[PDB]
Order: structure tokens, then sequence, then C-alpha cells
């Protein structure tokens, strides 16, 4: 009995399988203090306050209560080797690949598991509260929703997760005794403190693991206090265990952003994207389009979750409740809508701090007045002309969708939104044209499965890192969805803004100059006859997109299709899928790849 510990709420209000694991893990990890979350403004701006006076974050004092934290350096993002997935058989977690070494995921045996388990866990919140958070993915009550409940020893973890998911009580009163992912953390760090501390950053790298064991529908990640390793509703419930209950209950659970999209005319589609990190779905997500009347609304930038109805729509939902986005590169004119949205409420990490008491970060195209100086995300000062750079690569702001100008008026509806287009899409600097379109739901698969991005690393549906289960068995579950009664099948688009002219500079603007594409796709999506087939799919007409205020775009080499490049690409293909996928592979994905080979060969 850990009641006399508990700091906030109470043991006896928890649903007993809630208070059996509250208590079983508070056996195991002996913290201090127990504190269930309740959601609250108070607690919140409490917490927040502590963590300034502990020296873990710093108020930013030009901006409505915002906040940045700087991390310990070994700290600093996901990290893949250390990512697995528990299953009784390997096969289930990844196909077993030719060559020995998969690059679709890192499965661990549960006797292994079980043993860096407890070299880890015992003890490891001594000296610190135990933080419950009860979350929802997804509008609260939604039938698309799912429960989370997060045990953790990091409230860098409890703040950032009010942000990105819906936590505290109400969800408590909403799940009753319904089944929710048990989401273990800790950050590995117990007191009396064994190693030093750096930064005012808890955190135990040699001994860092994030596991999933979906059958046992729980996430336990120690040594981690950051981002996708230590939200554990970002990635490890988003993607990782929720791919598994969509192959489970008939569903997808996918790495993409959903917007809406309205012309001139006001007449609306939803459009959902998969690209992968570094290729820009937050900007796409909530691109201020520079067509003269059309307008681009946001849904979510990262993770949709989405289920045919019995209508046959395919139903997107955004399971989060915020934006964990990338800082640099992030501008005015890159993201404008972005911009004003991280103005308040907003946790940054690891970006850079301002004399003024602002953020900066490269790629920002802001100049500051004489004077202001800059200190780095390591706390040391910088100027312009230094080499390292003043914010990390992949630093982050935690921002409530809610304040985003043009967040979507559905993008809470518990139904979800009705998704008429699937992009997908990533760098390529050459080869691959601007925009082009499948020529069915069997190929658009295909297209999805054959993604790469920029050294060129392939990223099937952008989903590389996030795989649930055997990639095989993802791509059958895609392909059954031809199957289902009633499925209006989306049309499936494959983009490419990062193609390059052989000086090396981009052939396409991009950003808001992508709405141009856009167009397109919504014409498409109507039946319009805007369309030339060509050995890889559909692409525009000539004059079919339309290209008036960019001056001269080359658009023969933006558009340009040859045998050579193509002849290489299906076989790097077909590579790739027989040793990664081999017996996996469907039959139906494989029948494409030689539809495709065919098509190339009579160029
Ligand atoms: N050239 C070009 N670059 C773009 C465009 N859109 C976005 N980018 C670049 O993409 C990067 C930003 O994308 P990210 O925010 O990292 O991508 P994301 O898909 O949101 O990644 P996660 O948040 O990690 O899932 C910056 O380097 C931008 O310059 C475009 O239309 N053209
Ligand atoms: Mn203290
Ligand atoms: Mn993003
Ligand atoms: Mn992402
Ligand atoms: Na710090």
């Amino acid at each position: 009995d850990f009641s006399a510990k508990v700091i906030q709420g109470s043991l006896d209000s928890l649903p007993q399988e809630v208070r059996k694991f509250v208590e079983g893990n508070a056996q195991l990890c002996q913290p201090e203090y127990i504190h269930i979350c309740d959601g609250s403004e108070e607690e919140y701006g409490r917490l927040l306050a502590h963590m300034q006076e502990e020296g873990v974050i710093r108020k930013l004092k030009k901006y409505d209560n915002c906040w940045l934290a700087l991390t310990d350096p070994r700290d600093v993002a996901r990290i893949e080797s250390k990512t697995v997935i528990i299953t009784q058989e390997q096969r289930d977690t990844v196909p077993i690949p030719k060559s020995g070494q998969s690059q679709l995921g890192r499965w661990m045996s549960e006797e292994d598991f079980e043993k860096a388990f407890n070299a880890r866990f015992p003890g490891c919140m001594k000296g610190r509260t135990m933080y419950v958070i009860p979350f929802s993915m997804g509008p609260l009550g939604s039938p698309l929703a799912k429960i989370g409940i997060e045990l953790t020893d990091s409230p860098y973890v409890v703040a950032s997760m009010r942000i990105m998911t819906r936590m505290g009580t109400s969800v408590l009163e909403a799940l009753g005794d319904g089944e929710f992912i048990k989401c273990l953390h800790s950050v590995g760090c117990p007191l009396p403190l064994k190693k030093p501390l750096v930064n005012n950053w808890a955190c135990n790298p040699e001994l860092t693991l994030i596991a999933h064991l979906p059958d046992r529908r729980e996430i336990i990640s120690f040594g981690s206090g950051y981002g996708g390793n230590s939200l554990l509703g970002k990635k490890c419930f988003a993607l990782r265990i929720a791919s598994r209950l969509a192959k489970e209950e008939g569903w997808l659970a996918e790495h993409m952003l959903i917007l809406g999209i309205t012309n001139p005319e006001g007449k609306k589609k939803y459009l959902a994207a998969a690209f992968p990190s570094a290729c820009g779905k937050t900007n796409l997500a909530m691109m201020n389009p520079t067509l003269p009347g059309w307008k681009v609304e946001c849904v979510g930038d990262d993770i949709a979750w989405m289920k045919f109805d019995a209508q046959g729509n395919l139903r997107a939902i955004n399971p989060e409740n915020g934006f964990f986005g990338v800082a640099p590169g992030t501008s005015v004119k890159t993201n404008p809508n972005a911009i004003k949205t991280i103005q308040k409420n907003t946790i940054f990490t690891n970006v850079a701090e301002t004399s003024d008491g602002g953020v900066y970060w490269e790629g920002i195209d802001e100049p500051l007045a004489p004077g202001v100086t800059i200190t780095s995300w390591k706390n040391k000062e910088w100027r312009p002309q230094d080499e390292e750079p003043c914010a990390h690569p992949n630093s982050r702001f935690c921002t409530p969708a809610s304040q985003c100008p043009i967040i979507d008026p559905a993008w809470e509806s518990p139904e979800g939104v009705p998704i008429e287009g699937i992009i997908f899409g990533g760098r390529r600097p050459a080869g691959v044209p601007l925009v082009y379109e499948a020529l069915s739901w069997q190929h658009g698969v295909f297209v999805g499965a054959a993604m790469r991005s920029e050294v060129i690393m392939r990223d099937p549906f952008a989903m590389r890192p996030f795989f649930g289960y055997n990639f095989g068995k993802y791509l059958a579950h895609w392909l059954s969805m031809a199957h289902r009664p009633a499925a209006k099948l989306p049309k499936i688009f494959h983009v490419n803004w990062f193609r390059k002219d052989k000086n090396g500079k981009f052939l396409w603007p991009g950003f808001g100059e992508n709405s141009r594409v856009l167009e397109w796709m919504f014409g498409r999506i109507e039946g319009e006859d805007s369309a030339k087939l060509t050995p890889i799919g559909y692409v525009p007409k000539e004059d079919a997109l339309n290209l008036k205020g960019l001056g001269d775009v080359n658009v023969e080499e933006l558009f340009g299709i040859s045998k050579e490049f193509w002849e290489k690409e299906v076989e790097e293909i077909d590579k790739y899928l027989e040793d990664q996928v081999n017996a996996d592979l469907p039959y139906e994905i494989e029948r494409e790849l030689r539809a495709l080979k065919q098509r190339i060969s009579q160029m």
C-alpha cells in the first residue's frame, strides 16, 4: 500500500487496473512520492515554476508563458539502436532479412528484455516523485481515440505531455474500467546521484532503452528524458504500439500530416501526407498558400489515425493535442503560421536565446537589432561567424494545436475528417518529378513502399523507424483495404520538392508555392482531365499546373523522366524488397514492381 506517499489525488479514486499499474511500479521503482496529475492550469504553472527554481528550465520573458530547456548533449534525439520491440517470434516484429541486418525494426527477445529491465528499473525513482499521467490520444470520447497511463519521474515530461496529449482528471473519468496502454518511463537517475548531473538534465545514456511490448500493451522506456524517448504518446504509442493495434482492429496508424484544402469556389477536401523527418510535413500541414483564393487549414502535422467508416469514407483523426515541431528552418517565409502559434504557452528545447529573452535558431530569418546578443543551446555566447550552430539541428518547439491561426474547425471532431488523397514524398535531388499520381491502390501502396530520401536512405511510408510489426504484413494490411466492403479508396500521389539541376540549386521554389501542386491533386480527385500517363504514373499535362508568378520554371527538367535513372531505381527497389521483406513481400507488391520494370523497359 503506497497510499501514504500520494501527494495529489487518491489511489482509491483510480480504476482497479490503473491502481495495480501505479502500485506495482511504485514497489519496483521506489519513488518518494506519487503525484496523480489532474491536468489543471494550477498544476501546470506550479510545476513549471518548480522546474524554474531547480534550474531545469528558463522562462523566456519576451513571450507570454514560454520556456526553454537545454539538455545534456548526450540526450538530444531518438536513438534507433536502443529502440526495440519485444515479441515471442522475431518474424512478427521484422521480416527476416536475407543479408542478416534489418533496416525495418529491431527485435529483442522476452528473455533479453527481462534481464535488461531488471538491470535498470529496481529503485530507479528513489528520492523522486512518480507522476501518474492519464492521457487521451485523440479527442476525448472519440471512437477512434485510445487512452494511456504514463508513469514518469520527469516534470519536463508531465508539462510536455499536457501540451501534446489531452491529460488529466477528465481522462480518468472517461476511461473507467476500459483498456489502456501502460507507459513506464524513468530518466534512470535515482537519488543520491551516482553520476554527475550535466546541464540540470537527468538522463542515463549508457542504459538508455526504449521498449515496446504490444502483446502486453506496454511501453517501457529508461534513461532518456528527450522527446520521442520520454513523451511516450509521441512515437511509441502513436506509431509503434498503435500500428499493431491498427493491424488487429482494421485501421491505420501513420506518420502523416492531415490538412484541409479549400479552392476559390469554397469546395473543401482533406489530404494526408507521409514524408520522413526533415522533408517538411509541418510546413505543408500549416501552409500559407501563394495562389489567390486557396486556403489551407491544419488538422495535424505528424500522426494520423485512420479508419474506414460504415459509409466507406477514410476517417482520420489527429491523436495529438499539439505540435512537437522542428525549430531550425522555421521562419516567417517558410512557415508564418508556426511562428504565430509558438508566441505563447510554448516549451522550447535546445534552441538559442537572445539577450532580450527571445528564441533563435538557424534559418529563422529575423535579423536582430544591433547590441542584441545570442546564447546558444550549449549555454555559451554565440556569433553568426562561429562554426557550430546556435540551436541543435533536431531542436524542437512544443506548442498547443488550438493556438494555430489556421487550425481546422473539425480538428477535434470525434468522427474524424474524410481523407480523399494520400501523398508520399521525400528528398530526391535527381530523377523523380515534382508530382505524380498512382495508377491504382495497389500501385499506390507500392509507391509508399518504394519511398527514399536524402546518402539516399530508404524510408517506406515514412515509417522506417516506427513499424510496430512486420513490414511485409503492414503492406498486406494496406492492400487488404481494397477488399473492404464499400471502401472509398483515396487517390495516391507522390511529390518531390527537392529536385535539383546539375549546379545543385532547387528546380522548384516550394513552401507556399506547393499550393500549385495541391491544386492539381484537388482537380484530379474531382475527375478533371489534367493528367498525362507516363511509365511511373500520371503526371500533369503541359500547362495544367498554374505557374503564374513563378516566371520561367524549368518544367522539362523538373518533370523529366529518364529511362536510365528509372532502370537503376527499379533494380534498387527490387534488391531492397527481396533482401529486407523477402518471404513476407505481398504478391501484389512484387506484381507492381514487375509492372513498373516492364513499363520502363518499353521507354
Ligand atoms: N526546398 C524546400 N525545402 C523545404 C520545403 N518544405 C520544407 N522544407 C525543408 O524541410 C525542413 C523542415 O522540415 P521538418 O519540420 O524537419 O520535417 P517534418 O516532416 O515536420 O519532420 P518531423 O517533425 O521530424 O516529423 C527544412 O529544412 C525546410 O527548409 C519546400 O517546399 N522546399
Ligand atoms: Mn529541489
Ligand atoms: Mn514536424
Ligand atoms: Mn515525425
Ligand atoms: Na538544462
